[PDB]
């Protein structure tokens, strides 16, 4: 297609991980004169497609095969983590590589480095735990040994980490915070303009709430250096939640997004801040 | 620039109008799979920006000339008006040229049209006034002659309009909405990630609330087809909007976005809509 040509990308030289760049647009930079986090995440969501989209797969419900289609079988986010050194500037160009390598039984990792391309300095990096469901009775699976032939080609054998270090903060738990919560963003209601493609609410919009929870004086005075977010339940275009957060010039907050009504999880996350 | 070698753009041979494309990206796109007015309302901005970028205007400031940085002068829209004929789906290109004529001496006009990349058929098209505006006391400013000498050897001599046409919709007056209104969207308060970097409210959000206060039976049944925006008084951080709108295979709304403490008027609209 004409996009996989004029694209600034293309699949890695073993075919196992796929490279594209990003030139870094005016709307995209926030009150810190940076690139937003609800940008970065965006630009994770493209590449991550645009790898799909390489290697064959037919955007349908995203990285289904042709088998997990006819099964009605699907992957779902269990887990994302960023991490950001450094928030790109309006027209710096942005180099992201990702790939894909198995998860045990349960699902699928899925990885990014995030250079400056001109530097060739990592600027950021992020990893995600998913899963396989039935989409129709929404339950896990053990992923089918069909299915694991048709992705596992265009996967690494061996681990490729982003975050290779021991007890690495991209996987460690997060408690239920104790309410009630020091910090509180209440009655948020997703806007028509946070529902995605298949009308389900966005992953930015989840990551927006967090930063919603947070005090003003720490946004005036700190920038986000990582996010952690575990996700239980999809929320509803006409869902209302309470966005929670309470601690545990460097910071880290404990998150919480329930229902205002049921009091039910619909996730939890953790971010730690940088003094500017 | 490496950003500028990159990107599919470039100003015209006469250096009076510049041309940019665009791949639409996989989160660019909504419920009828084809790209946002919030991403065409980003692209027309950034294509806008990367035209100042591209004749010698800095960073930090929107074609903000020399003496505009020395009098912490910016420019705001006074008006927006687009027309779309056909949103682009994902994976599809679209070029946008822009340029920018003079709108007497209260301030500048700047026009664009939108054609599919391929073919060159226009599917698209967009005008807009723009007024200084000193961005400490945020309050509307004579234009300076000093200004115009620095900005008027980019803009063409003789009128290029993208609404050539006689009396146009894009120049009519927008009238008062007779209040109580048939739809409302009541307590919008701007998102921290609304707030761009000066800390206040994107253009593109004002465009959203208009759409947050269309019925749900009409976005279900209908695309935007045209949309006119005023810009009567900002809407500052702590601000609560109520957005309100009434009617007047063809249906057109009448809009008001006000404060809900207030009752101050700080936009007037009409958007016309066409059946899917
Ligand atoms: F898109 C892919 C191209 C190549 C190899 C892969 F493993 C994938 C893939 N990426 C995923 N990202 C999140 S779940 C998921 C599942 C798969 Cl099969
Ligand atoms: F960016 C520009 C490049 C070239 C010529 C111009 F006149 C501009 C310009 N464009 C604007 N667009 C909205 S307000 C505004 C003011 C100016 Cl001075």
């Amino acid at each position: 297609t004409l996009a996989q040509r004029l694209r600034l990308g293309s699949l890695e030289p073993d075919g196992l991980s796929y490279k594209e760049s990003f030139i870094v647009r005016s709307y995209e930079v926030g009150v810190n004169k940076t690139a937003t986090v609800e940008t970065i995440a965006n630009l994770l969501q493209e590449v991550g497609c645009n790898h799909a989209q390489s290697v064959g797969f037919s955007t349908d419900g995203f990285a289904t095969t042709t088998t997990m289609r006819l099964l009605r079988l699907i992957w779902v986010t269990a887990r994302m983590h960023i991490e950001i050194y450094k928030y790109p500037a309006w027209g710096d160009v942005v180099e992201i590589e990702t790939w894909c390598q198995e998860d045990g039984k349960i699902g699928t990792r899925r990885d990014w480095i995030i250079k400056d391309y001109s530097t060739g300095v990592v600027i950021g990096r992020a990893t995600s735990k998913w899963v396989m469901m039935n989409q129709d009775t929404r339950r896990l699976q053990r992923v089918n040994d069909e299915v694991r032939e048709e992705y596992l080609i265009f996967c690494p054998r061996t681990p490729r980490l982003a975050f290779p270090e021991e007890d690495s903060d991209s996987l460690k738990k997060i408690p239920k915070l104790e309410e009630p919560a020091q910090s509180s963003k209440l009655g948020l209601v997703p806007r028509r303009a946070d529902l995605d493609m298949n009308q389900h609410v966005n992953n930015v919009t989840y990551i927006g709430w967090v930063l919603e929870s947070i005090p003003q004086e720490i946004i005036d005075t700190h920038e986000l250096q990582t996010i952690t977010l575990d996700y239980r339940r999809e929320c509803q275009h006409d869902d209302i939640v309470d966005s929670l957060s309470s601690r545990e010039g460097e910071c880290q907050f404990l998150h919480f997004l329930k229902l205002s009504g049921s009091g039910l999880e619909i996730n939890r996350g953790r971010t730690q801040w940088r003094r500017l």
